């Protein structure tokens, strides 16, 4: 029966939409679902229909990211037992949780701790870097499980790193998660334990044959797009007249692309010279940018991406879930310039070995690259055919509802 | 299989969040759900998640209300003459139901025929819905907030022109509805007057009975968007009442008056207000709270009274709480129906708003306090409200239906 269920996220958009559906198939049957970010993302929270709960304050990452992104010890894109000594995976999650994870989560964890000691949710659902989250169910005794929108880097390098440990003498083994986390549990009594890491279940949105296999309680669920606040334009009802090539910044990760590799002018230059309609999806920022705006483009700084895609040929984009997940159940070949950050690179890459898209280095992007990639995915079939398999296997998912029932019992399960 | 669903309501805010659980229940199974309403609702339906789609041009409606002619309160055969009922149509369908509608009917059906939705979801009054379905052959449903005053009112109707020679036979309604559904070539039919079928969010025991194909599900509250703030997790020293002017709100009893009866009282009040009736007040009692904002379900627990109009989002907020309610209101739409309903039940109190003075208000809210029957008459219509059917519940009965009745 009747369940309070807490949602936590990083204070990203782009993070906060891909809960979206699943937060409101929990809400469609009958159980409370509250957001918890720090207030920054109290609007976008709004924007849902979902309840915000604001907590904590707002923390520096963006001003220490763009202050100084792809560097070997940001590089998780690879892994692998093979590529990494005990020291490399120890300095990787050394460097993550100092940099990342502490900047995403320490701004708000005791006030998330003291809401859900308030609110007594039932089951926390947490984006699979807010560790903040864990920490607050485990704290009350409730069931928690990660909601993914990643090829799954972070258990997996995880698993990287326990098998390494496990390899050192008692007195070397160190572990900054559960120094971190457990430091953290401690303060209020509690013990730390592995699953604050992985949850106790993963929700994953990515489709079984692009994941990577683990040794999780896994429950697939079908990712159903949500890309914030939309609406339906006049001008889209005029299916295309020739190829449509979609161009999207993202929703965040805009203002941290280097600025170093190939700009957003010269891509619009490029695309504009080609027998296509462009629709490009551009912030403020860089919209003063152009000098001119090509004959064949079009501009926008809000997109309902799942109605722009049904019919378009090409997505171009840094890796970004949202954009991903919406050209993948529309069965649009995507092409992937991006650099080894998250899981941006994997998300190209797997694309790329199943022939449904196309994946390049940022640093590697010349206007004759962007020209032949997007030519060769409008051109040949194969791209289409093989994007047309993901969506296929997307479609077979079970749905956010048909998940419902299943996360109701894994809460009786593993909660209170 | 997947299905695109289009609902369509009327440009009411609180018309729009009766239908956003289900919107997203449908959403959540994986249908494509977009919201369809004039655009001055276009920032609302954004802000509840689901696409919209602007549809037409604002209307005139705000540029009398009480009245025996929009009075659909008693809808019994025993009160209307045939030229009763007929006048109350032609009234209600020149005054009201023309004015929400046509200006974007015409659009709502161009819409229709570009999307093709297999099913159309419509607020009870939105006729512009099922003509736009009917024209493409969707399946189509209402969608109720309402005690089912208009499929009552519709059946009082039918059963007086079916008593009619042939010469006497007139139908408002289909006039209306048949001649637009004409220019696209289409039928009139009495489904496009109460759906195919009917998705009912009002609890069973508080229903009027009908000859409808009927669908309970549970009413979820979504009071639109909403934040819990730093001061709700004090719960409450004394008996917390909670007043709402509402989304409306003047020859009757003013809200200072209603703040300051309140403000003599050993309770606490949050009152959630408009602009210029916050400025009205002189001095805030000190048991007094004023907001502009508050998210009703999160304020609603624990609190002994909510003061309302008998508006659908405090009543059923309320109801899902098992709060007792007051409600001074008037005989427009179902406000009397809503209050009276609750009255007979025995679980709230409603009193005519001409009738509401600071003694009525003070004793009544007395009484909601202290006789513990009304609490548990309340308790007990939420414990029928938890027995229905939730959005997600009914999501395979609407694919069924839709099957069945629609392409």
């Amino acid at each position: 029966s009747h369940m309070r269920i807490l949602f936590a996220t990083v204070s990203e958009k782009s993070h906060l939409f891909t809960m979206v559906p699943l937060a409101w198939s929990l809400a469609a049957a009958g159980h409370e679902v509250h957001v918890a970010s720090n207030p920054a993302l109290t609007a976008s929270i709004k924007s849902t229909g979902l309840t915000a709960v604001p907590v904590g304050k707002d923390h520096n990452l963006h001003e220490m990211l763009t202050e100084n992104l792809e560097n070997p010890l940001s590089d998780w894109s690879t892994p692998e037992l093979d590529r990494h000594s005990w020291e490399q995976v120890l300095m990787k999650f050394k460097v993550s949780v100092m940099f990342a994870y502490q900047t995403y989560n320490d701004c708000m964890v005791h006030e998330l701790v003291d809401y859900a000691r308030h609110w007594q949710p039932d089951l926390v659902i947490w984006d699979p870097v807010t560790y903040a989250g864990p920490v607050a169910a485990r704290v009350v005794g409730a069931a928690h499980a990660r909601l993914l929108w990643c090829i799954d880097i972070y258990a997996k390098m995880r698993e990287v790193f326990l098998a390494r440990l496990a390899e050192q003498p008692e007195e070397r083994r160190e572990d900054p998660m559960a120094d971190w986390l457990g430091g953290i549990l401690g303060r209020y009594g509690h013990t730390f334990d592995e699953e604050v890491v992985v949850g106790q279940w993963t929700i994953d949105q990515i489709p079984t044959s692009l994941q990577l296999p683990l040794s999780l309680r896994r429950v697939p669920v079908r990712y159903l797009p949500h890309n914030g606040p939309s609406e339906i334009p006049d001008w889209l009802r005029e299916a295309p007249g020739r190829p449509r090539v979609v161009l999207t910044s993202g929703v965040s990760a805009r203002a941290a692309l280097g600025g170093t590799f190939m700009p957003v002018a010269d891509m619009i230059n490029t695309l504009g010279s080609m027998d296509i309609d462009v629709v490009a999806a551009l912030p403020p920022e860089e919209v003063e940018a152009l000098e001119k705006v090509p004959a064949n483009t079009r501009i926008v700084d809000f997109v309902p991406l799942h109605a722009l895609l049904p019919g378009a040929s090409v997505l171009i984009h840094h890796g970004g879930f949202g954009s991903w997940g919406t050209a993948l159940v529309n069965g649009v070949p995507q092409f992937i310039p991006t650099i080894r950050y998250a899981d941006w690179w994997n998300k190209g890459t797997s694309l790329h070995e199943a022939g449904a898209g196309l994946v390049v280095h940022a640093s590697e992007l010349t206007a004759e690259v962007l020209r032949e990639s997007v030519e060769r995915l409008v051109e040949d079939a194969s791209y289409r055919e093989a994007a047309e398999r993901l969506r296929e296997e997307n479609q077979r998912t079970p749905t956010p509802h048909d998940v419902v029932p299943v996360i109701e019992e894994l809460t009786a399960e593993h909660g209170r």
